[PDB]
């Protein structure tokens, strides 16, 4: 099936085609759908007055994003059928002396860190301001992609391989009360609220700029590379604990159970439980 | 072309009780709120960004979008009770009344009455009265109870008429460029209510007041759906009268406004809902 590859193993040509396909999606008005859907789920609380939302801080975090990526990728392939979504393996970059030296940040791919004299506006790469129009929380143009690697003092480093390995050991998908306080929960740990920010959250913070905030995060195309890695880690977790399943199955908040629709779609967690049936694998499976 | 949408005033007592019962179950289950959020979400999705248009309002997709919105809503009613369809509030008939607050739509067995002035204009009668029903703000958080204040503004002290509707139906083009509020000689713009407005659809929102008066919160009032069934019926009428005209723009409009563009927040295109009969429903008038 479709193979999702480590960013570091992409050809320069596979690289160029992905960037180019993302630019075509932006130009068409399609990319903005993804920014919007994500901000909208972020405001949709399950139940209202609570601190879970459709896409974060609860059991749906993982399948929600798997669905998001699947949809994103099909759109990619409507433009170019040879393109799949790659993943950013940040736990290896965390190894590098200077993470900000990773080739993912090359001018030919995601482009670079922000310019501190311009308020951390990004001015190298295909998504530099003037080449890529971002949208503020309201749905209007915002003036340009920003990034500020490792500057947030609580998230100065990327997650390590050991962080990923320790998460892979948790036997449970998730526990009550199915939120950011869930303990011994693979979901809450991979998401990063288990004494973090760690893993998923930590990467967001580390990148800074739009990636640092929920409502604006997907303005940075690297959002999708980050999330493919989270999805990958979940896929590996499911392979290991083959007899473990999504929790909760029932009785949890509406929108959070195995067969509830995940706003803003009708897709349920159960629809996306098996990634191979969605048509794709990660190169490591292989 | 079998499921039948009936005029509110033509519903039996059984029908009214069962429609209200279904809406209350939708709410409890958590499904109704998906509808409030969708509408809000679309209100903020500008086509294109910066523009005055959005996915659901002030442009060509206004009609198809709310048609798709209602269809999804109906499907969910029917998953609670397959006998239940979405009725329409024929407001142009209520507009004749000396006091429209006395329509049966506003009865305690159906939509409940007007806001209570003594108490910040909160609805205190009907199944949707404060304490019986909880509203939700633009932010996605609990916002107290329902509010209405009929005709409390000078921009819209009255409900559109029969003549207003008739004027709209005469119009030849579904819509005209630039496919926004400034469109002229356009059925869509006129119906939505921006031509020498606020009139028709907009006017009605303003007439009711409370949450119905502002885009992001309007669907907290279940009357929002009765009103839009009426808007959709008028469109369905216009499509028959003008059997030689189609939707606009077919192409080269902003993305999300064209005939085969997906309508955020769904993948549904205007084309998908152009013929309401093929969607499995008619209005009691199309007999
Ligand atoms: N180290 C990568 C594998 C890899 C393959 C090729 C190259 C590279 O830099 C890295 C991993 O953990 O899966
Ligand atoms: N608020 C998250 C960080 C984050 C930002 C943007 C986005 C996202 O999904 C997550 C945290 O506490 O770590
Ligand atoms: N005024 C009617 C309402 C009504 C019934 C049938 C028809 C119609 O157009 C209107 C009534 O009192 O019941
Ligand atoms: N903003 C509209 C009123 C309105 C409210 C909710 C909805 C809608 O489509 C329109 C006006 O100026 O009259
Ligand atoms: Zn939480
Ligand atoms: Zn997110
Ligand atoms: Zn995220
Ligand atoms: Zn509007
Ligand atoms: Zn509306
Ligand atoms: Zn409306």
């Amino acid at each position: 099936y479709r193979v999702r590859k480590n960013v570091l193993h992409l050809t320069d040509t596979e690289k160029r085609d992905f960037v180019r396909t993302v630019l075509i999606l932006k130009e068409k008005g399609i990319y903005d759908r993804y920014i919007a859907w994500h901000g909208a789920a972020g405001k949709f609380h399950t139940p209202p007055g609570s601190d879970r939302n459709a896409a974060h801080m609860s059991s749906a975090f993982l399948p929600w994003h798997r669905e998001y990526l699947l949809r994103f990728e099909r759109d990619l392939q409507s433009i170019n059928p040879e393109v799949t979504l790659p993943y950013w393996e940040w736990e290896t970059d965390a190894q590098m002396q200077d993470p900000s030296q990773s080739q993912i940040w090359s001018a030919d791919f995601m482009g670079g860190n922000g310019n501190p004299i311009k308020d951390f506006i990004v001015d190298t790469g295909p998504f530099a301001a003037g080449r890529w129009t971002t949208i503020d929380e309201q749905g209007n143009p915002s003036g340009g992609l920003k990034r500020n690697f490792g500057a947030t003092k609580e998230a100065p480093t990327l997650p390590t391989r050991d962080d990923v390995l320790n998460a892979l050991k948790i036997t449970q998908y998730d526990t009550p009360p199915w939120d950011m306080t869930s303990q011994n929960s693979f979901r809450n740990q991979l998401e990063g609220f288990i004494n973090g920010p760690q893993l998923h959250n930590r990467v967001h913070r580390w990148v800074g700029g739009q990636m640092g905030v929920v409502p604006t995060a997907p303005n940075d195309p690297v959002f999708f590379l980050h999330h493919a890695n989270v999805d990958r880690i979940w896929a590996v977790w499911q392979i290991i604990h083959r007899n473990q399943n999504y929790q909760p199955m029932k009785n949890g908040p509406f929108g959070q159970n195995f067969r509830d629709p995940m706003y803003p779609w009708n897709t349920t967690p159960e629809d996306v439980m098996n990634h191979r049936k969605l048509g794709y694998v990660y190169d490591i499976e292989l």
